């Protein structure tokens, strides 16, 4: 009970686990793209219009540590759009708020056009619509999800059907369906429109955040975390479940270099970047915080 | 050795139909179409694959086109438009499956896919269908030599059934279908992609099985049987029952989904292992209706 609502136990040993995972495996150090003052304060405000709307206000060290991860897990030495990159920044953020909100303040009337104006003020029209698409269709699934039976028997039954609902529900296939644009590498936005560049992602990605936000959400009676999968309270239990996680982690790895040297240097920068910004995440560090409070 | 899964053919049959007499119950139903829509069908295939030079015979059509018929939902269309898009989709992308990729013409073959979407769906539902089409036949083409393709089909089921989410289809065939029942539920699963998700084991092991025989002959490596030794009785077995133990998990969680859009997963998997037994495609190694498109 008690003894499974933490994985405090765990932090250390698992933190330097992860990091030994990357340095074998990935070995390229992620890199924090750097916002210009101008850059940062134009994302922040297009933001704050973006939630308006739905009433509750986001500070600024709130977007800052929501949109960290943008800085950190795309692949900047093959950025050629930055004003992709702004609209990932601002999508990426208003949609964190959106999961972080109570479903009653879910306006989809009021919200819908918001995500379609963001798109429409980076983005060429073609981008604009698949960006859009894949906005609209993370938060509807975030929304249609809470309390649903679907929801509880994909996260309860086994990992594969687990990960298999994250794809969509941590947001990765809307990640690269908006990303594509930032590379304009013709391999990479195929692989982002088939979602095959989600699922390879997909397990490296959630097994980083599950660990580091499982404290957050048990507290939450959030269910969708794969640690929830073990009795986290039992230490032998716990280091198997893990080491089966990086078991995964490392074979998906390790296909991901089978793809052309562009499309897996953005694959791994993404999985790599993550784990980075996650250690760094205030949110990630306490229970409930002013940067990962849920949003009443 | 390796070459046949002969040997296996009735028990695992067999044992196919009673697990989903266990786990799913529900039959499918076959669509029939009438003589004019038959023909609607079949003169939209013809038109489309024309500019690609290769004649396709009535009897190839109505082989590819019995998925469509026998693994949709019958008790809740709505949409016959829609129904007959599917069916002409899933055929000439077919014909596109089986083709060799030199005569993978883009340029002359994606305008006839947007022109069939145009016929028969509404404006929003046309694009998302052509979208899916084209994502299938670039797929295909793009995967035909690549290491990517090794790679996730010799690594481990989890990385094949990975790359068949798109490379089966079954992402294209739920894009494609959403319109047929305008049921909301359903058409945000297609769209995420989680309807596809949660029938691509049952799907690709169906069609894996009694496709092997055909797909090793021609050196076509995307086939779950080959992570296995087919040559090994005893290790055949041990893999047949693992990929048996998948789709019952599939069809447990299935089930967790609402009403119809259970009924639509289920009616896909078991219909298409009806098709499956009965098509001769997968029959024998070569034959008239499952032989390699070469140029
Ligand atoms: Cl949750
Ligand atoms: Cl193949
Ligand atoms: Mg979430
Ligand atoms: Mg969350
Ligand atoms: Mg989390
Ligand atoms: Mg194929
Ligand atoms: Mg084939
Ligand atoms: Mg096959």
């Amino acid at each position: 009970d008690i003894g499974r609502s933490s994985v405090r136990p765990y932090l250390e040993e698992c933190t330097r686990r992860f990091q030994e995972m990357f340095d074998r495996h990935v070995v390229t150090r992620p890199t924090k793209v750097e916002l210009t003052d101008a850059e940062l304060r134009e994302v922040i405000d297009d933001c704050n219009a973006a939630v308006a709307p739905l009433g509750k206000t986001v500070s600024d060290e709130r977007w800052i540590s929501y949109v960290g991860v943008v800085l950190w897990s795309q692949s900047p030495r093959h950025i050629k759009d930055m004003e992709a990159f702004k609209a990932v920044c601002v999508l990426n953020c208003v949609t964190a708020v959106w999961d972080d909100m109570d479903p009653a303040l879910h306006d989809f009337g009021l919200f819908l056009p918001q995500l379609r104006k963001i798109c429409e003020k980076y983005y060429g029209p073609e981008d604009a619509e698949v960006a859009y698409e894949a906005a609209r269709a993370f938060v509807t699934s975030d929304h249609m999800f809470r309390d649903s039976p679907i929801k509880a028997a994909l996260c309860t039954t086994s990992p594969e059907q687990y990960f298999r609902f994250r794809v969509t529900d941590i947001g990765v296939d809307f990640w690269m369906k908006m990303s594509y644009p930032i590379y304009r590498h013709p391999e990479f936005t195929e692989h982002a429109k088939t979602s095959l560049a989600a699922r390879m992602t997909t397990r490296g990605l959630t097994i980083v955040n599950d660990f580091y936000s499982y404290d957050r959400e048990v507290s939450l009676g959030q269910i969708t975390n794969c640690f929830r999968l073990c009795d986290v309270s039992d230490e032998t239990a716990f280091k198997e479940f893990f080491q089966a996680r990086l078991d995964d982690m490392i074979e998906d790895i390790e296909c991901i270099k089978a793809f052309d040297q562009l499309t897996q240097d953005v694959f791994l920068d993404l999985i790599y970047g993550n784990f980075v910004w996650t250690t760094s995440n205030k949110r990630y560090k306490t229970a409930v915080n002013d940067v990962n409070s849920r949003i009443q």
